[PDB]
């Protein structure tokens, strides 16, 4: 077999080639980046003297169909006319290359994930985790503008990108498995990890899960490890009982997943679901409380930031309450970005 008269490997990906010229502008200097929607890859665009990274969308339809919205949305985002919009990476233009849709954005710098790594998942600072919170609440408040109504709907570190490598300054990335509230079409989304417990369990959704992406990241970024790491889903929503417990009756009672997590007692209270031979696992639930997660009194996660500025009590127990607020059970009062802007852990010094 050969695919796409040779340009494309077995798996629908264009077979990138180091020192390239694309239609006698673009010059590919390398693959930074690989996923399931396709490929990225750095590249010199002579017309407008800069570098971009495009977007190698696979060529089957499926993927193609998809990129179609995302370069819709892309387009929708960075037309609109608030200031707010510069969260948001820039869509240059897109094309067709080779059977395959290509993306042209802005150069940004590495992402969050990328950073956490660089100081070996020690996390950074307090201060520095605000910036991005602030930032990230702005850009959920521009999201949710009406006339956009958008759901990013994989929000994680790896999809938060630094403008340049010295500076806070942020965007979001990967708009890929994105949706207005009124067209929702999957009903597995988000990354694992950062997934929502209406999601979890099958309920509808709306722009409220990426507020839950942002509580688990923030906290990431501070502790340098995911506050809730799940193997698969049954694993993941029992990480969340762990710190939260047992979720309110009213949202299980309309779950149509809540019995691959939960059991309904005769009394109409919900419990786990039994297991077998009793093997513990897990911790009981709302056992492992944030506040020792977080070392509210302690010193910060794992005691590394005792006796530094920028990291007392009373910023931990604001930063702690602010993140409680963000994962809310409940999508209805769970905490949405006017009202996060407002929160005490950004007022000003
Ligand atoms: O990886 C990116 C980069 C981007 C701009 C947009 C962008 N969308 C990405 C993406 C990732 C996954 C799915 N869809 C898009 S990665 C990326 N600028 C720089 N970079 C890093 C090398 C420094």
């Amino acid at each position: 077999k050969v695919y796409n008269d040779g340009y494309d490997d077995d798996n629908y990906d264009y077979i990138v080639k180091n020192g390239e010229k694309w239609m006698d502008r673009y010059e590919i200097d390398s693959l930074i980046g690989k996923g399931s929607f396709g490929q990225v890859v750095k590249a010199y665009d002579r017309v407008e003297q800069e570098w971009v990274a495009i977007k190698i969308i696979k060529n089957k339809k499926a993927f193609l169909n998809q990129a179609q919205i995302e370069v819709r949305l892309l387009e929708l985002m960075n037309k609109h006319d608030t200031e707010m919009k510069y969260y948001i990476v820039h869509l240059k233009r897109h094309f067709m290359f080779r059977n395959h849709l290509c993306l042209v954005f802005e150069m940004l710098s590495y992402n969050l994930y990328d950073l956490l790594r660089n100081t070996n998942f020690r996390g950074v600072s307090l201060n520095l985790t605000r910036k991005f919170a602030q930032q990230m609440c702005t850009a959920l408040l521009f999201l949710a503008t009406p006339e956009l109504s958008i759901i990013h709907c994989d929000l994680k570190p790896e999809n938060i990108l630094l403008c340049n490598p010295k500076r806070s300054a942020i965007k979001i990335v990967d708009f890929g498995s994105s949706c207005q509230l009124g067209q929702r079409i999957y009903q597995y989304i988000q990354s694992r990890f950062y997934r929502s417990p209406e999601v979890l369990l099958g309920m509808p959704y709306d722009l409220a899960i990426d507020m839950w992406s942002l509580g688990c990241i923030l906290v990431e970024m501070h502790t340098g490890e995911p506050l809730f790491s799940g193997a698969n889903e049954v694993d993941q929503m029992n990480k969340i009982v762990e710190v939260l417990g047992i979720p309110p009756a009213h949202i299980l009672d309309q779950a149509p997943k809540a019995r691959k997590f939960f059991e309904k007692l005769p009394d109409g209270t919900w419990n786990l679901k039994k297991t077998k031979d009793g093997k513990r696992e897990y911790k009981p639930p709302g056992t492992r409380k944030l506040h020792n997660i977080l070392g509210v009194e302690t010193g910060g996660p794992g005691g590394r930031r005792a006796g530094e500025s920028g990291h007392t009590v009373a910023d931990y127990l604001k930063f702690k309450d602010l993140i409680l607020r963000m994962l809310d059970y409940d999508p209805k009062t769970r905490i949405q970005p006017y009202y996060a802007l407002q929160h005490s852990f950004f007022k000003k010094t």
